[PDB]
């Protein structure tokens, strides 16, 4: 009931007591751990909002006062009356920053208070949407001193009034499958890609396409839109060693941007929240970059290393990934574009979970994802044991519209 | 119920059955996942169901359930158990309940070689100096000139917990780590306590930086006594890099046979509290664990030293730089002298397909993938992306404390 955790590395031992105010579900039994699995009306919306509000004036230290109870009764009218409620814009506010605070995944939450929220619940058209993004999108971008955002659309009525964005990220780049047999660009992107053609999308049919906007406001059929070219800051890919590096002709976005999930505050949900902050280095250059099913370079740049690559033991992929990695880390430097690497993230997170566990009493974290996908044992997270567990307010996976959308 | 597991880059999904036959707990809840904590005597009313629940599966395995042979097997255990508290394996039995074992040992990425092992039955044993003799032959089996055969020594089960065998040793091979005045470690930081419970007991220490430490060996509940292994039978690599020369005046050796000696096996409901257990090392439990960690040799500084790269900020990666380098060193150094070794690569790419070899075969593989994810590069190794599902089966290998937590000392 109260949980130990301890680093293996510094001896050090933290206890939890804050996972007692878990309230989803893990997907894990008594009988089986489901640790790596990537998917594990009125009455039940007042006690939602009642646990949030409740959490709220605690936060403000105004806990059980005459504004506290009056919020309650207030909200608790408003639920019996019109079946919702609406946020105050300091409730909102808070919920966002702790929806961030509890997400279990991110390793960047030391920054969770910084968080700028932009209050787009006065939006009601798909352009409207655009204008909303193409606003976040600069001050997050901020000339690459980037900042984190999100923007929060009006929440979901009666389910079929939703407002999305059909893009999993604001920004990235389209898929193409060629006659070839092969995919050009990203293969994670062909079926929404796909979806912008037959929509009426021009594809230019290139190797780094931003995709159009796909939005969708008020749970009406989703509109196209091109982001300001001049708004979508790119960094070519260079090496400081290697000059041949700049002929394989890479480049990535600045803004990693998620547009896909749902924001849950006090049971409200925001099914349009796009967030953004800044990239860890190793998310483009071990992930985007090597993965198989991603641009999967590595052949490549181990061919112009002239490694041995008849045999995996002299491991010329672990050599040609640092090479990789070094080069996206100093082209955004070189460039003045803010990025972290998996070292310094994850040292900051470490002294952020010291930080949770001493101030708030424990820090949900998900080791699986919190753990670097490059030298996780020579960075300290790997020897932190963590507690894995869902808080709201929180950010939660939602099925792709396009599976939900009747046309 | 079936269970479903996801590849992320090959989307191939599995489904898992075997989940049903799991019993003990995994520490987690429906509020909490513990799938990265490290550590989440018998009545007779409890061990009958245990060994029927075991003899079930080996006359199953032996395609003879039900057969005459497989209940008055049951028949005779029942009636050993009423009248003793406890019975006895037939050698056919341990030799699939070893083996088993291993193949449910959920944190094991080297599982492919499961049915493979050699198993020494040394329950005949009674002394500590038994016990050493036991030892000295399953290294030197085990070892078999570098050509490394896996392989495993089963000590008497537990009766009373009052005459428990243990092996004190947390391996049978493993290097003294000596704590010195002004904080520094000399040799293994990771065996300093035990270290000095050697000493105490009339070690003489040579203090230096890869001193192989003597066994500890506790038979039938008694004072555990020293013994130190032949030296001819401890195997070692002097670590060279095939393109960097001043990478052999670092001065590193590594010993080749990795042989666990403090878990405990369970069988039927039957506990083997000494089994020391060995097969081959992957490359990076040297090069990234052993050498690279901390609180272990902590050799990243001085290698990235003499690379001459970049340290003044981490951004230039020259940890990780320095870290592929050494990791090419070890797998080097064990090759070009013939001792088996394997690659994460390989090592990963074969347990994907055992993995999915017992999908088919059996209905599942448990696997903790905070475990079998390889401590460098990750991603690129084909364990990362696959789904898996931790649950516990038995016959298995469990923790047990440290005996020097628990031992009555008797003078
Ligand atoms: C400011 C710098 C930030 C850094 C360096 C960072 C880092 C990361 C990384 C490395 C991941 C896992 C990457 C992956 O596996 O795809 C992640 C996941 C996540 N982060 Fe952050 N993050 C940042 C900001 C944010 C912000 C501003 C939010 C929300 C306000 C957020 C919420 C999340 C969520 C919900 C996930 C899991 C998403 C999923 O399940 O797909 N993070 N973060
Ligand atoms: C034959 C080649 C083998 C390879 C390459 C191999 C590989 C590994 C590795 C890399 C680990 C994780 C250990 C760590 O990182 O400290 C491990 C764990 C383990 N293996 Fe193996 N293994 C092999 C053979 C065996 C054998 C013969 C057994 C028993 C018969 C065994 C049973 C286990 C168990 C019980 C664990 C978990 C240990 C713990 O929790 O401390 N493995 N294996
Ligand atoms: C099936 C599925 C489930 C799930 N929960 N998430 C995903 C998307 C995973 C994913 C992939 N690439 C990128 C991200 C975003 C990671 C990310 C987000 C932010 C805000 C900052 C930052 N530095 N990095 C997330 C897929
Ligand atoms: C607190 C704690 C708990 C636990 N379950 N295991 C440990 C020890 C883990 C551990 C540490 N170093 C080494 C190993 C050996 C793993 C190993 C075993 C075998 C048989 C072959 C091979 N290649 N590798 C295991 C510690
Ligand atoms: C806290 C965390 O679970 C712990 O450091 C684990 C992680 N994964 C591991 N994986 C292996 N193979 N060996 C280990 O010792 C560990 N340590
Ligand atoms: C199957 C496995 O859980 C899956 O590949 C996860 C592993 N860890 C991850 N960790 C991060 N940060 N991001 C990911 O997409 C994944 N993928
Ligand atoms: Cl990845
Ligand atoms: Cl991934
Ligand atoms: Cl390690
Ligand atoms: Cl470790
Ligand atoms: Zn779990
Ligand atoms: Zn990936
Ligand atoms: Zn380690």
């Amino acid at each position: 009931r109260f949980l130990k955790v301890k680093n293996w590395e510094t001896d050090v031992v933290l206890t939890d007591t804050l996972h007692l105010k878990s309230t989803l579900e893990t997907g894990c039994t008594e009988h089986i751990c489901m640790g790596s699995i990537v998917l594990p009306t009125k009455d039940q919306l007042f006690p939602l909002a009642k646990e949030f509000l409740d959490q709220y004036y605690s936060s403000i230290k105004r806990f059980g006062s005459k504004a506290h109870m009056d919020r309650l009764e207030e909200v608790n009218k408003e639920i019996e009356s019109t079946s919702t409620y609406q946020l105050k814009d300091t409730e909102l506010i808070y919920g966002a920053k702790h929806a961030w605070r509890n997400a279990s995944r991110c390793v960047g939450r030391i920054q969770w208070s910084k968080l700028q929220v932009f209050d787009a619940r006065d939006c009601t058209t798909a352009h409207g949407m655009f204008n909303y993004i193409c606003n976040h999108v600069k001050y997050a971008t901020n000339k690459g001193n980037l900042r984190s955002a999100i923007t929060i659309f009006p929440q979901r009525t009666d389910g079929k009034h939703d407002f999305r964005v059909w893009n999993s990220q604001l920004i990235r780049y389209a898929g193409y499958k060629q006659p070839d047999g092969s995919t050009l660009g990203d293969p994670a992107n062909v079926q929404f890609t796909e979806i912008c053609i037959q929509q009426g999308w021009k594809a230019p049919r290139g190797r780094f396409d931003v995709l159009p906007l796909l939005l969708q406001a008020n749970g009406n059929d989703p509109e196209l839109f091109q982001i300001p070219p001049e708004l979508v800051l790119e960094v070519p890919i260079r090496h400081p060693k290697f000059d041949w590096f700049k002929d394989l002709g890479l480049k990535w976005y600045g803004l990693p941007a998620v547009s896909n999930m749902l924001l849950e505050i006090g049971g409200l949900e925001f099914s349009a929240c796009p967030f953004s902050g800044w990239y860890m280095g190793t998310e483009i250059g071990v992930r985007n970059y090597c993965d198989n099913s991603r641009y999967n370079i590595l052949e490549e740049v181990a061919k112009k290393m002239d490694l041995d690559m008849r045999k995996t033991s002299s491991l010329w992929k672990d050599q040609a990934l640092v090479e990789i990695n070094i080069a996206v880390l100093y082209s955004f430097q070189s460039d003045k574009v803010t990025i972290v690497d998996h070292h310094s993230a994850t040292e900051s997170f470490i002294k952020h979970m010291e930080n949770e566990y001493r101030c708030r009493g424990g820090c949900p974290a998900d080791w699986v994802w919190i753990v670097p996908p490059m030298s996780g044992s020579i960075t300290p997270v790997f020897h932190q044991e963590m507690l894995n567990y869902r808080l709201t307010p929180s950010f939660e996976y939602q099925p792709d519209p396009w599976n939900t959308h009747v046309w």
